């Protein structure tokens, strides 16, 4: 099952799952003009919701979009998991869109469905991934802030091509590289290895997102006497790495077990990272 | 007045403009992952509509999308301008999203709107132009299908992005530039610049869109004995010009007066453009 809340004259709106709620005027529609955080639901509760929370208010604030405020997103999260089953782990996506313009109200919304078998199965098993240009030097976007680079957006029509071109070549997902081959990120995804008894993440000066999951592994690693560093790797340094890793909030720890189709054991390093997760 | 179809069971449905059409698991609202053209309305007619058709196919392709095809459009169009008034000049916009997922329908919509008189004024009086880097290199989008160059899709986040650092800087419009400094084109338009009696756009190997405006002016200037030129120019060749414009099916063709403030005159070059154009 699904469900959504629209938030309506100060307040969130339960509707069915298959029921429109946006016209065609929507800019978050016609123009992919708006943000959007996944939230995950663990046993009938969100974990990390704040955290998600902070990050919406940043790509709303890159976006120059009106954010409805905390206590508005935590009652249209109430809204979708008040039939939500404790047993079935879920993605709470929130949606922000600029509506049919700035001066008229931004449309907010929430929408819960089930985290996929497939996608459980890659936390479980691990994945493959393409690295594939993006074309832009590492250093470009930090001058560049009309390219969006820390902001997540409704506009990943490049994202989804890019995962599309990725399954095609027989991969599960995609790094993203700069012009000058260095590592920035996942279409849905950022990228840690461990290397020399470090924990390594690329930085994002170089306009990537401020991952979440990433963040917590760091602070707990730190605090467990686990090195971390953020390092400006290349695909030199995933097929060189002790072990590498895509985390996400929805999906979690995924790890990367082929490179651009060179297969790599992860040195039993994979119970530590999820420990710390956990 | 605005008006919209809907394609459900085969046939193209009238709803009203506010009406909700697209539920919030809609791919191409929470994604961006879909595809649109816009189609002049003048005097109730779509006198280009058969040229945006071969490009929304076009589109479609690129990002793997089924399409309705060519009929399915024409109903759709037929639908919102029904009740349309002949002398309110339109943007008839027709949108494909990948839907709920493929394997479901892709949805259709049309949807009609004035041209807003800022829009008709700019047509007019011609516009101011910020030259802003895309941070790619010229060649690159050619080897790299999954950033979508030649596609019109629902994306648009950075365009729109783009637009604002633009109208905060004082200037109506963009041309992006790519890493080398050669121009490709506008977020929403085609550039065109009138040198040594020439008339240039730039290539489109460049992975920019095959702008429709354009090529009827190019058509129409090879027919009167006006040379054409694809020609790799840069922001310097912008400056150098007896005359700049950007092209666009629904603004039509706007005089460039100034290029990242530096003002400049169009030697009279716009008249027998306009007449070419109509
Ligand atoms: C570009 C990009 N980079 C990193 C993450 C890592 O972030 P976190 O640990 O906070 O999840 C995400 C995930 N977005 N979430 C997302 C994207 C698409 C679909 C569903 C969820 C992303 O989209
Ligand atoms: C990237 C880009 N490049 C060129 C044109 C020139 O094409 P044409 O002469 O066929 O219009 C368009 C226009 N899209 N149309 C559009 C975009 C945004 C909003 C409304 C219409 C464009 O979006």
């Amino acid at each position: 099952q699904r469900s959504v809340a629209v938030w309506r004259d100060g307040a969130a709106v339960t509707v069915p799952a298959h029921q429109p709620v946006v016209t065609a005027f929507d800019l978050g529609l016609g123009r992919g003009d708006g943000i959007f955080e996944s939230v995950a639901v663990v046993a009938g509760r969100t974990p990390h919701l704040a955290a998600h929370l902070t990050r919406l208010t940043r790509s709303a604030a890159l976006l120059g979009l009106p954010a409805p405020g905390d206590q508005a997103w935590m009652e249209m999260v109430a809204a979708v998991l008040a039939d939500w089953p404790a047993a079935l782990e879920g993605v709470c996506r929130l949606f922000l869109t600029r509506g049919l313009g700035d001066g008229t109200p931004p449309t907010a919304l929430a929408l819960l469905a089930p985290v996929p078998a497939d996608t459980l199965r890659q936390r479980a098993e691990g994945i493959s991934v393409a690295t594939l240009g993006l074309g832009v030097p590492a250093d470009f976007r930090a001058g560049a802030p009309w390219l969006l680079g820390g902001a997540k957006t409704l506009s990943y029509a490049v994202n989804m091509a890019a995962q599309r071109h990725a399954h095609d070549l027989g991969a599960d997902d995609v790094v993203f590289t700069s012009l000058e081959g260095r590592l920035l990120e996942g279409p849905t995804s950022t990228v840690v290895w461990a290397a020399g008894g470090t924990l390594h993440t690329p930085p994002v000066e170089t306009g990537i997102l401020p991952g979440t999951t990433q963040a917590r592994l760091f602070t707990a690693a730190a605090a467990d006497g686990w090195p971390t560093s953020v390092t400006p790797g290349t695909v030199d340094d995933l097929h060189a790495a002790d072990a590498v890793w895509l985390l996400s909030g929805v999906r979690g720890a995924a790890v990367v077990h082929t490179v651009d189709g060179v297969r790599r054991g992860d040195g039993d390093l994979s119970r530590r990272v999820r420990e710390l997760l956990a």
